[PDB]
DNA sequence: GTCCGGGCG
DNA sequence: CGCCCGGAC
């Protein structure tokens, strides 16, 4: 592993944007949200992966589509530590609804967010007692527990793209221009029990195949706009 | 299964 | 907010 220093990232993202409008290469399209995160890794050295470590070793690289309403920021993704498993709540609270994509494709899904201070409409909700204990709730009954490492996310470095061309399509351009280092983190618990970090669920299982349900893993997130919440030092660097 | 990379109206 | 995907090993 490369572990980067600041210097060197900031070189390296002046390069980047320098290029301009960045192509997907036609080994890595697959119709995928993600693919500015992918293109962004590569213009770093950064191979696919699923390794949990930050993938610039002193940082972690988190790419986003520069959206007038972004998304929230995936921040990572974690099993719960203590009791029922992903699956089985997905097999509870999972709906049968056609893929939003290809409407003939019946999915089953549970693509849902969990906030603490609140339910949601779906009757779930968050109470920290600590990071090492973040307990998932249906109205009043218990569960499941995560326990969340933050290591991966203690520097970001977060880098928006502008776009043309149709949103996942093969043609879709990405140009980086702006990017900021985020460190100093707090501690999340107030965070999750304020409603500010977020846990999505996104499970879903094409209905007319045999296989069992893709889980992609518990994701924390946070809205950008208050990602000043979340970290005391926020660097503009591009 | 358990992580990685990200979306919309 | 309710709701939503593509991968890796």
């Amino acid at each position: 592993m490369k572990i980067w220093s600041k210097e060197e990232v900031v070189n390296k993202l002046h390069e980047i944007k320098n290029k301009g409008y960045l192509s997907v290469p036609t080994d890595m399209f697959r119709t995928d949200d993600g693919v500015v995160g992918q293109i962004l890794e590569r213009q770093f050295g950064v191979q696919e992966n699923n390794i949990t470590l930050g993938d610039l070793g002193e940082f972690e690289l988190k790419g986003m589509r520069n959206r007038k309403a972004k998304s929230n920021l995936t921040l990572f993704h974690k099993k719960p530590v203590a009791g029922q498993t992903v699956i089985q709540i997905f097999n509870r609270f999972g709906y049968v609804k056609p893929s939003s994509r290809n409407p003939e494709v019946m999915k089953k899904k549970l693509f849902t967010t969990i906030k603490g201070g609140r339910l949601n409409n779906l009757g779930l909700t968050l109470n920290a007692k600590h990071a090492s204990e973040i307990n998932l709730y249906y109205q009043d009954e218990y569960l499941s527990t995560w326990d969340l490492n933050l290591s991966k996310i203690e520097k970001l470095v977060l880098v928006f793209a502008e776009t043309i061309g149709r949103a996942n399509s093969p043609e879709e351009q990405f140009h980086f221009t702006k990017a900021y280092m985020l460190t100093e983190i707090n501690d999340i618990t107030s965070l999750i029990n304020d409603g500010v970090l977020v846990m999505d669920l996104c499970i879903d299982q094409d209905l007319s195949k045999s296989k069992g349900p893709h889980d992609r893993g518990p994701h924390l997130r946070i809205p950008i706009s208050k990602l000043d919440k979340l970290y005391r030092n926020i660097e503009r660097l591009l």
